[PDB]
C-alpha cells in the first residue's frame, strides 16, 4: 500500500472542468468525480472530486488552487483523508503499490 | 486544515429528507449526499457530513441510527478528515492552514 | 465504533457485477457502489466502498479485484480507516460497541 491523500473537493458542478484542469495541472495522476447533492429542497447539485495524491502537498496545492480560484465565488468544501492505494497502475506506476 | 470527522451515512434513499433534517438539526454545517447502490444492489444514499467534532458526528449517527436503522438499512461510519476549505465548515475563521 | 477499512475500488462500470461478486465472496458484509466519473476527460466508472472488518479482507478484495481485472481494466483501489458507528450487518447483533 502506497500512502495517499484522498483530496475531496465538493463544489459546484460548473467548476468541474476548471477543477479537473487544476487537478490535471497538479500532476495528480487522476481523479474521480461524482455528482452529489449537498447543503452548506435545499440540497444543491454539486460534484465531489476525489483525488488521490501521492503527497499531502500536492493535495493541498490542488485544494489551495481550487479554493483560491473558486471558493470565494462558488460553494465548495475541500477536505483530505488519509488513504492508502492498494492498486492503481497510474497512481503507483509500473512500480506497484508495494515498491520494495 | 481543520480536523473533521467525515460521518458517512449510507442508508435508504427514502430517508434522505429525514436524515438531512437530522443533519441540519445537529448543527452540522452541511452535508453531501449522493445516490449509491449497495448490498448490506439497492439504491440508497450516502451522506457525508463533515463534523467539527466526533461527538457531533456520533450525535448524528446515533440519532439517525436510533431513529431509522432498526427499520431501514443503513450503515454509518466515520472517517478522519481534515477540511482544508469550507467556509461554512470552518467559519469566517478559515480552516487555519497552520493548525 | 468498530474499526473498519473503507476499501474503495474505483474501476470500470462493466466490472460492477464482477467486483460485487468478489466483494460478496470476500465475506465483506456489504458494499456501496456509486457511479463516478474519473480521469486517470472523464470516463464513467464505479466506486465501490466496502467497509471491511479487517484490513486483510479489504486487501483480499483489492488483490482479488486487481489481479482479476486491473491489468485489463482501469481501476484504483485504496483504503481508508473508518469506524463503523452503526451497521447491523457490519457489526452484527453485537452492535458497534468499542
Ligand atoms: N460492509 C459494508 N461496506 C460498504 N457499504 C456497506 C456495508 N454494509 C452496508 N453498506 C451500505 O449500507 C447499505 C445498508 O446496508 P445494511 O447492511 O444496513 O442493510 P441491507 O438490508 O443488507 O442493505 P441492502 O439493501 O443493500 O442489501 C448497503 O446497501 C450499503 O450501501
Ligand atoms: N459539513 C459538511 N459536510 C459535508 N459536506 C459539506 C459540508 N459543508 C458543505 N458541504 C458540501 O459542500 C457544498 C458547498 O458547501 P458550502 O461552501 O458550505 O456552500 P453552500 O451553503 O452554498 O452549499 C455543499 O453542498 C455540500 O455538498
Ligand atoms: N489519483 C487518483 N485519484 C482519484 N481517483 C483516481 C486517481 N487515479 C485514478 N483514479 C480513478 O481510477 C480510474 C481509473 O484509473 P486508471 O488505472 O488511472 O485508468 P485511466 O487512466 O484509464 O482512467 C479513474 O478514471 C479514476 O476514477
Amino acid at each position: 500500500a502506497k500512502p495517499a491523500n484522498k483530496l475531496v473537493i465538493v463544489t459546484e458542478k460548473i467548476l468541474l472542468k476548471k477543477i479537473a484542469k487544476i487537478i490535471d495541472e497538479s500532476g495528480a495522476k487522476g481523479y474521480t468525480v461524482m455528482n452529489t447533492g449537498g447543503k452548506g429542497s435545499d440540497i444543491e447539485a454539486n460534484i465531489k472530486f476525489e483525488i488521490l495524491t501521492e503527497t499531502r502537498e500536492m493535495a493541498e496545492e490542488i485544494a489551495d488552487r481550487v479554493a483560491v480560484k473558486y471558493f470565494n465565488d462558488y460553494a465548495g468544501i475541500i477536505y483530505i483523508c488519509s488513504a492508502e492505494v492498494l492498486y492503481g497502475h497510474t497512481f503507483c506506476g509500473p512500480e506497484g503499490c508495494s515498491a520494495w
